[PDB]
This record gives C-alpha cells, structure tokens and sequence, in this order.
C-alpha cells in the first residue's frame, strides 16, 4: 500500500503470535518494541535515541509479519515509548519513500 | 525521487539560510534541528522519545527546503543528536511510505 503521512504511520504487526501495533520508522536503523515476552535465547544489548541510552533485550532472526508482509531479523525489546519498526524490517518488506 | 531504505535516509535541507544535512523520519511527529541562532520569537519545549526527554526551543512558521520541496512549519532547535525531518513538514512535500 501507499501511506500518506498526515497521521502517524502505525500498522498491526504479529510477532510470538500476538498482534501489536506499532510505527513505520524511517529515522530508526533497528525496530524496538515495548517489554514483551518471546520466546528463545536473547542478549543484552544497549540502544541510544534522542534522549539517551536504554537496555535493551536482543532477539535474533525472529519471524514478524508486517501489515501482512513476512520479515525475519533483529528485534530489539525494551522501555521503549513507542513500538518502532525500524530500518532493518522496514527494507525486508520492500518499503521506500517517495515524494 | 524514491528512497530506499539501506542507509538512512539523510537530504540536503536549507533553513534560516543554511544548508545541512536532514534524517526524512516518519517516526516523528514533529522536526527537530541542531542548535542554531535562529532570529525571532520562541517558546520552550520538552520533546521526549527513547532514553528520555531534551529541551529544545519552538520556532513557528519557519521556511525549509528539503531537496528541492519547499515547506512551511515548525521546527525545534536543540541539542539533538541528529537533524530530524518529522511528518509536519514531510507531507508538505508529499512524502509517503510505499511497499
Ligand atoms: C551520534 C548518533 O546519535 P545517537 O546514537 C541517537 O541518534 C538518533 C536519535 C533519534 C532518531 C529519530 C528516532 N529514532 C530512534 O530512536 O531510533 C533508535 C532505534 O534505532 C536506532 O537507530 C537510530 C537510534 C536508534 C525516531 O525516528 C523518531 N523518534 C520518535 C519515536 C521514538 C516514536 S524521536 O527522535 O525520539 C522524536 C520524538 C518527538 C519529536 C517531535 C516532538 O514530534 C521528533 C522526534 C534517530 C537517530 O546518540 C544516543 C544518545
């Protein structure tokens, strides 16, 4: 689909079976999501945005479909304000600016 | 033009004269810019996302060019990490995710 950008971007995504929603992010390299459970081995790993650094858990290749588009990568879990699919998602779907 | 999502998504802007360098960012909601002395009246402002909240100052109706496409609108100046093209002036230029 086309998205227009006069409201924010969100979408329903599935991620461990569960829907969510969250934000198309193009400013963010990495997709965070808000504290969860998943399942699988995980790392800590640390993330900095406008405000400063947070831990965060990483989960590896992870299945997330994507307003009905499949993607397999890096989710990142943790306090974040905002559920944020990031770049390495956003490029999986085949997603592009255009103006 | 279209912009794939590889790399972030980083323009040319020019404001208060100036030319920089801007993230297209759809995961804000409004613009945030590095500290610059620009003239005219401003508010204060906390604008918060991961890691935390900043103090930025509020300029209204501030001219920007973004590659070419003119836009009209507010920007927040502070101590940001990263210039921040936010959706205020992304649909001026008729921006639009697309997948
Ligand atoms: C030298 C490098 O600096 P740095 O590493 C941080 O740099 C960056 C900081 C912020 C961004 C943009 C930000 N992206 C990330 O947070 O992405 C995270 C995750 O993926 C990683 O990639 C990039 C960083 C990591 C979002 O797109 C937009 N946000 C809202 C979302 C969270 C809802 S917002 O910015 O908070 C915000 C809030 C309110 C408003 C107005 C008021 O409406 C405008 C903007 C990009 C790079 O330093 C660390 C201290």
């Amino acid at each position: 689909p086309q998205i227009t950008l006069w409201k924010r971007p969100l979408v329903t995504i599935k991620i461990g079976g569960q829907l969510k929603e969250a934000l198309l992010d193009t400013g963010a390299d990495d997709t965070v999501l808000e504290e969860m459970n998943l399942p699988g081995r995980w790392k800590p790993k640390m993330i900095g945005g406008i405000g400063g650094f947070i831990k965060v858990r990483q989960y590896d290749q992870i299945l997330i479909e994507i307003c009905g588009h499949k993607a397999i990568g890096t989710v990142l879990v943790g306090p974040t304000p905002v559920n944020i699919i990031g770049r390495n998602l956003l490029t999986q779907i085949g997603c592009t600016l255009n103006f």
